């Protein structure tokens, strides 16, 4: 959805971007599942602000 | 503040900042983290003085 979030709080969803780039860049199947590592806790971290 | 400690002595209050570079210059878990314990670490003997 574009420009309109819920209620007027600033409560925001927004998911997180990635570190690199191209879904093609890897596929070494490790380096991959460390940076999802780090996402999730990027996802603890804008999940608790709401 | 500007100057202005309480008493006079010889203490003042510290700001711990950090090496490396800006907010949007590292972007990531491990770095960032790192950094956050050396931080971490440094302020917490900077508390033990005075």
């Amino acid at each position: 959805e574009s420009k309109y979030n819920e209620n007027i709080e600033g409560l925001g969803t927004a998911t997180v971007i990635e570190t690199t780039q191209n879904k093609a860049a890897l596929t070494d199947q490790v380096a991959l599942g460390k940076e999802i590592i780090a996402a999730l806790t990027k996802a603890r971290a804008a999940l608790t602000k709401n």
